[PDB]
């Protein structure tokens, strides 16, 4: 049953808020500071600073998308995936996860042996560090032109103790061990041009200065270059405070990285306290290069933050984000076709709701902007700047149409 | 769908083989050319982290239901207002009565039938011109407490393509409906009247302007810190970043006057799907309450989600004040009101939000559950699950 909150108020609450304290366990629940550590950075700059340019996109929906589904995509439905990303303009795609999973294995064999790699991308494999899982990694990009090798292992303080039951160094050798591991494969296969990224998993439950030991010893190992540089990947596995501070541990690493230029900084964020798109604008503004990210939000759980929203928001305000979304519904069409999953009703741009005007005050305000930007026009109207209330861009520019109704 | 096949962008590094798309982005500018640049110095919010939970306001069954495909009947906006009751929220926008028969008649039903709780106050949307505020007025006949919401949009294409009219002007709109709504609390004594003003779209208005509009606002309805007034601010339109919404959120608490007989209460849209954090990071700016909806229903994108705000203190260890202990429940009702599901993945409440598909995830929970062996009792210490599931009356499923 529900039932209302009549525990007393708050010390200092005051007099006009009747709220009441709930029943809820929040003594099970720490504060993220306490939970994990208190923000390291000092004179941020992200907020001061506007995105002016794309970042570099990898579209993971292959992987991370396809792991957290129900129906598991069949070879056709990753095959449509993959044309789609490689349409929209997309040039780094985790295809899977081929040491894990016999699927992904067969999937990477067939893109490679059929020649359904263009020349200006370049595929992205996952795997965990254990030897002979790098090495049938390496195997199933066998033919490849170019792969991103992703290795990745759990850094968190959580899971240091109740996962690996282990120390700092111990957690470090195994990342470690693993850019070894990678730096002596990639010499046994030449000919595809290899590249690596590093993810300390559950780095949002990472302290920080742990978090560049871990990067720069891995960093140390594989020494990249300005011009053949490492990924660092920064997810929030699970979500865990607000985004600025998502945000602020990312201009601290930016910072303090060693090595800084030959290095791209990744984004990798997911939504449990629904703030994905936020930590991922705001982690850019702090000096990120890159973001991981599917189509719609699907991915683990709550999903990876949405490659569609991020985009857009882009174009919105003026920026280019380098890939077609001139057709949403198409996008969001082939996504639902290939996840099994609806975009929904109110998601940002594609959602069926969007560019409704229920509203006979919103529907006349709409129908004035309409209006008076034809009179300024009469150059050609789709060519003006866009000034209506309520719509934040032309629908018509992603192929949608606006609806009174 | 067209492959971006236009150059690089200068200085764009050699290894990112992107291509400038097709896309017209000159009609879009950022947001500092399409309204102004940012006016808050020494920004405060970014080193304060929520320690309590806001004043919320549901608007389900204003701003949600005008959203819906299928309004809701009688019997659902009863289930909603009651769902909203139950959780603990404490003041409640039942609608647009002024302009709305339905809306109107949920009030008088609400009033008559004696549904609302003595600590509940309803809160009734009216625009400016008089007659509306005077039917607004008359649906609330009765009411032992509400809130009169009126408002107008301030946004500086709205002045222009829609009201054709210049500051000074729109403000007087404002003010003529303070005055009104002065003269119809003094015309009904017998219920407490309190105000809120909205500078509608505030998010594509001028600060200085918004904060002008305000304090006149409220000169005229004289607030006290023991009879506030309500000054909302809503991303009527997401238009930017929530960070740039936060910090305008901090200039007019710091800024607007007589600022301890206000009530800084947000409103933000989700356009840019940046709605929770606008809000999170708006309330860290200073603000007192927020409104939105159960599961992010409203306008187009929804307004923020309550649930999502609400269970992202409790998880942090914040009260929110409200009873999520059966968010199924909730759920249920909220998607029978609605006639619209909460997806899968939204936060706490989709399908799928404590799945774990991956073998790693499964092994990783496992050693969490396991460590922690009362288990319910101590601190929640598992691996990508956020909440225990069971604290919402769930259950994490492996599958
Ligand atoms: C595999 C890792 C990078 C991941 O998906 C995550 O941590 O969210
Ligand atoms: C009525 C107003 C306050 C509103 O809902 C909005 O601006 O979105
Ligand atoms: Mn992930
Ligand atoms: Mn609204």
């Amino acid at each position: 049953t529900i039932v209302k909150p009549a525990g007393p108020p708050r010390v200092g609450q005051p007099s006009w808020n009747p709220q009441r304290a709930s029943s809820m366990p929040v003594n099970r629940y720490r504060p993220f500071a306490e939970e994990v550590e208190p923000i390291r950075l000092r004179n941020r700059t992200w907020p001061d600073r506007v995105i002016d340019r794309a970042p570099l996109w990898c579209a993971v929906d292959l992987r991370d998308g396809n792991q957290a589904l129900i129906d598991p995509m069949s070879p056709a439905r990753k095959r449509r995936m993959f044309d789609l990303l490689v349409r929209m303009g997309y040039k780094e795609i985790e295809v899977g996860f081929p040491s894990a999973s016999q699927t992904d294995f067969d999937f990477v064999r067939e893109i490679i042996e059929q020649g359904a790699i263009p020349d200006d991308v370049t595929i992205q494999v996952l795997t965990q560090c254990r030897p002979e899982l790098i090495e049938r990694t390496f195997q199933a990009c066998s033919g490849a032109p170019r792969a991103i090798v992703h290795f990745y292992n759990s850094t968190s303080i959580l899971q240091r103790r109740v996962v690996f039951r282990a120390n700092r160094a111990e957690v470090q050798a195994i990342a470690t061990d693993g850019a070894r591991k990678c730096v002596e494969q990639a010499a046994k296969y030449p000919g595809t041009q290899w590249r690596f990224e590093y993810s300390p998993e559950s780095y949002t439950g990472t302290e920080l200065e742990y978090a560049k030991q871990v990067c720069d010893a891995v960093g140390e190992v594989i020494a990249p270059t300005p011009e053949r540089p490492i990924i660092f990947n920064l997810p929030a596995t699970v979500e865990m405070t607000t985004p600025n501070v998502y945000a602020d541990s990312i201009e601290w690493m930016s910072r303090n990285l060693a090595n800084r230029e030959s290095v791209i900084l990744s984004l990798h964020p997911h939504n449990d306290r629904g703030t994905a798109v936020a930590a991922a604008e705001l982690g850019f503004a702090a000096g990120a290069d890159r973001i991981e990210g599917c189509l719609f939000g699907n991915g683990e759980r709550t999903g990876n933050v949405c490659l569609v929203t991020l985009g857009l928001n882009l174009f919105s305000r003026g920026v280019d984000p380098q890939i077609d979304f001139s057709n949403i519904d198409e996008i969001r069409r082939t996504v639902e076709y290939c996840n099994q999953l609806p975009v929904h009703e109110r998601h940002p741009y594609g959602g069926d709701l969007v560019y409704t005007a229920f509203s006979g005050s919103h529907q006349d305000a709409i129908n004035k902007g309409l209006d008076a930007m034809k009179l300024d026009a009469d150059c050609d109207v789709d060519d003006m700047l866009w000034q209506v209330p309520y719509l934040p861009i032309d629908p018509r520019d992603v192929g949608r149409t606006y609806e009174a109704v």
